[PDB]
């Protein structure tokens, strides 16, 4: 507590009605997150409303951010039309022992848009609006200039820009690096988690892709593709509907074993720990096909599948690239 401004958590203690600076008041707590607070804000000078990131008071937690404001800024150095689908920071101040990113507001996320769905999830032209969209988010972040992994893709960070318009912008570049630059282990939220980082492998611009599957199959349906409740479940529910991992990629993943086990002459097997539902029926016997369930004929859901299927590659230089996923004919009339 510094001053008594700070909780336990070295979260600022948000009080609606404070004024900052003698012109930011705050109104509201938007999101808290490992990285600390979002609130929404009025800037008085300019009579708009505008989203401040408050980061923890910890070193850590101050240190990352000095990232993220270094990739934010790198984001918006060019006249380029792709920077768009980035909300972008206006400014950035310290107060009270807390780094401040200032953002133009937002309406809602992409978890609020399935949560006014009852979580049944959008219809099939919505999701394919959504979707082209974040790829092309992708294929920007994946200009060699910029090269940046998000590492966290996932509905909250994904927000609507108006209330009756399908537009959205990407947030939270808090745990981005740029490729080659991988500065931690255990990234990605649980459920949106690629499988090299399950396994330890080297990772690069392909984890956001995987992502990325993961939440267009849960903005039709409604509910998380792989919700596992820590990494081997993760794992499991990931393999139900996938199948065995390809054994080029288990051979040199450093935590392979703690997921899979060798059968003498008969390759890689899920290990059949407790941790297996006991419903569990093996490898691919929770088919996408039927996850889905029963621009919207049968032929658009055949080639919506193709499309995740492709996102959900195992081997990330299968995985389907940013360009390869806008050409899909899931989008493109050719
Ligand atoms: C009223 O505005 C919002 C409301 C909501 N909520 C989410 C909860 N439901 C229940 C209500 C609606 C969600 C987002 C917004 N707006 C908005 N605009 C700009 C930036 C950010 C932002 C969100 N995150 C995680 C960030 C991480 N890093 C940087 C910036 C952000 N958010
Ligand atoms: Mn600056
Ligand atoms: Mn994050
Ligand atoms: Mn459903």
């Amino acid at each position: 507590l510094n001053h008594g401004y700070d909780d336990d958590n070295h979260d600022y203690i948000v009080r609606s009605g404070e004024r900052w600076l003698e012109r930011y008041e705050i109104d509201s707590l938007i999101g808290k997150g490992s990285f600390g607070q979002v609130v929404k804000a009025y800037d008085h000078q300019t009579q708009e409303l505008v989203a401040i990131k408050i980061i923890k008071n910890k070193k850590a937690f101050l240190n990352q951010a000095q990232i993220e404001l270094r990739l934010l800024e790198l984001m918006n150095q060019h006249d380029t039309e792709m920077k768009y689908y980035i909300v972008h920071l206006k400014r950035h101040f310290m107060f009270r022992n807390h780094l401040c990113l200032v953002f133009e507001l937002l309406s809602y996320n992409l978890y609020d848009l399935l949560r006014n769905t009852h979580f049944r999830g959008v219809s099939l032209n919505l999701t394919r609006k959504l979707a082209q969209q974040l790829c092309t988010a992708l294929l920007f972040l994946a200009t060699p200039e910029l090269s940046i992994i998000h590492c966290d893709l996932k509905p909250e960070n994904i927000l609507l820009c108006n209330p009756k318009r399908s537009a959205i912008k990407i947030v939270d570049f808090g745990s981005s690096c740029q490729l080659g630059q991988r500065i931690y282990q255990y990234i990605q939220s649980r459920f949106y988690r690629s499988p090299e980082v399950l396994l330890g492998t080297p990772y690069d611009l392909a984890i956001d892709m995987w992502s990325l599957g993961c939440i267009l199959v849960e903005m039709h349906t409604g509910e998380p593709l792989f919700s596992g409740s820590n990494e081997v479940d993760q794992m499991n529910r990931i393999v139900e509907v996938l199948g065995i991992p390809p054994a080029a990629m288990l051979d040199q993943a450093p935590k392979a074993r703690k997921y899979f086990e060798r059968l003498p002459g008969g390759g890689w097997t899920l290990r059949r720990t407790k941790e297996l539902r006991k419903d569990y029926q093996g490898p691919g016997t929770r088919r996408l096909q039927e996850v889905l369930g029963v621009g919207h004929s049968p032929a658009d859901y055949l080639r919506f599948q193709d499309l995740v299927l492709r996102m959900l590659e195992y081997e990330p230089a299968a995985r389907i690239s940013p360009l390869g996923a806008l050409q899909h004919g899931f989008f493109r009339r050719t």
